[PDB]
């Protein structure tokens, strides 16, 4: 008889690049006070945000993807034939099938690259950048493009006081591959399924197309129930992040939490023992909470200010819907 | 520089077990019928179906998944506990949000452990099934669940002539983890998305949202554009993943492709030069197309009738939307 071929590709793998798509419309606080009794100075006392930016009619998730695996692979001077494979992570993809991923690698030119679409609220990037890496290290690709993409808009219920400023759009991708030395530390991840209502769509789409003249489907958010888990439980799964990256807390030079909620991200950093000089991303002041977009994001915007240099030891939480959590160290790209 | 640590696990990863979830209601081709100008006779000849499974209105994707997962730990000899993380792949989880994954763990008694839901058409399973292998091997988890699971009675038009006898809805399950010797092969994949629209939602969810008074949508199958694609790229995708796992054509003891048409997967048969007495997944009869828990319920199937033996040589071939496949050679499970 006989025995299934054993193969590997390159164990060390990092990001290349990061590169980010912003929708050009600028939502303000005093945009959303429109519809709900509050103010610009209680929505930003109570979230950290100021504006957001939303997406034009004619743009989707899809679309904004491949804008940011655009300017990724411009960053990490690379074109689209150097890409192996594409992981597309997002909750807003709007059709139940075709996946996002194939479309993406057909407008960036290369139409035939493996891909699938991850989907695990803001998690999702730390997912899909860990499969991306042990794709990679056990040879199924070289190169990868990991992007992630939200457009929550259209399923924010403006009248809703819990979560009509919390929400918004974007995109952002990173080149993953090959480099000298590890730059992507082992995943640590999990759930809270018992809180699955914590985020969720109330309701589904087949109970609404069978009643679509009816109340339609909008995003909901227990916010108090999040702020809770996310608060209390994500310091324990950066220590666990940087335990496996055999790194200590006063080693990180950047924190980049999931962006949903700047109080949450201030709690976190007081509960990591982190260098009283560690930079922590903030971009959710102008992007608000753009979910599976929000880590690679803010790390394209620490890296435009220059707060963060490429090689700088970044500490990544990704904390959100699911009640699911994907966490890793890494260094920063380019 | 600081260094960062990088984890290993298993070397020889395999399928110890699958499960299987068939619903209670089996509905004829004369059944279909009632809205379409066909018959019994046109539909077996064309598609090789007879019968297909519909789930009831209070089932889901997630809960197929889950009585799927349960029957594979029970076929395993394991329980909840000895599972790391879960990847749920389906294309009719019809929230934007939560994931299935969290509630699906959860569901098992596995609140916290790690998963997400992954999307790409029928090729979703050789994908998670990669994913999770890569995972095990990288050191990220000792012993997964992947799960394809679809619920696509819902979605079907029945005035469509082209495709309401084609879909149809069921889950399977396999536990994934270190074996005596190597069970899962190199993952060969890709995708044409300059064909995204052969596979597809007609109408997006958000459009349909705001026009509750036009058309509500259906999944919609191009069956000519699919059928040809099939039948004329997926034997070289075979001898591919044959030749990543090191084996040859005459070592296949069982052909398991996606069950999308009988006579596609008769084509490909003839085309991929396989022994006169290898065995092929043919569960398509009393199934129907289930998309991403096509595989792994004609892996249940041939266990059940014995034409496929544990440990036997299997090649598996998903193709579906997106234009995405997926392909490797594996050990046959319990
Ligand atoms: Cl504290
Ligand atoms: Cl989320
Ligand atoms: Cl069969
Ligand atoms: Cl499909």
């Amino acid at each position: 008889m006989t025995e299934i071929a054993t193969t590997s590709g390159a164990r060390s793998v990092g990001l290349l690049s990061v590169g980010a798509y912003r929708p050009e419309r600028v939502v303000t606080n005093d945009e959303i006070c429109q519809h709900i009794d509050s103010s610009d100075e209680w929505i930003y006392t109570r979230t950290g945000i100021k504006t957001r930016r939303f997406a034009a009619d004619d743009e989707s998730a899809a679309s904004m993807a491949t804008e940011a695996c655009r300017r990724a692979l411009s960053n990490a001077g690379l074109s689209a034939a150097d890409i192996d494979g594409v992981i597309v992570t997002t909750n807003t993809h709007f059709l139940q099938t075709p996946p996002a991923a194939p479309m993406v690698a057909a407008s960036l030119g290369a139409k035939g690259i493996l891909g699938f679409d991850l989907s695990a609220g803001a998690a999702g990037f730390g997912y899909a950048l860990g499969a991306a890496a042990d794709m990679i290290r056990g040879g199924g690709a070289a190169t990868m493009l990991v992007v992630g993409t939200e457009k929550l808009s259209p399923t924010i219920d403006m009248y809703d006081r819990g979560n009509c400023f919390i929400f918004a759009d974007g995109a952002a991708a990173v080149v993953v591959g090959e480099t000298p030395f590890q730059g992507i530390g082992p995943t640590v991840a999990g759930s809270d399924g018992e809180q699955a209502d914590a985020i969720r769509q109330d309701i589904d789409w087949i109970t609404f197309a069978q009643n679509p003249s009816g109340p339609r489907p909008f995003v909901r958010l227990e916010g108090p129930a999040v702020f809770r888990w996310a608060a209390f439980k994500m310091g324990d799964v950066g220590r666990r992040a940087m335990d496996a990256a055999g790194v200590r807390p006063d080693q990180i030079d950047v924190f980049v939490p999931h962006q949903a909620n700047s109080r949450i991200n201030e709690l976190l950093v007081k509960n990591l023992q982190l260098r009283p000089d560690a930079v922590v991303a903030n971009d959710i002041e102008h992007t608000g909470n753009t979910s599976a977009a929000s880590i690679p994001l803010a790390m394209a915007e620490l890296l435009t200010t220059g707060a963060a240099k490429p090689g700088d030891l970044a500490l990544l939480i990704g904390y959100g819907a699911g009640l699911s959590y994907a966490a890793q160290v890494v260094r920063m790209p380019k």
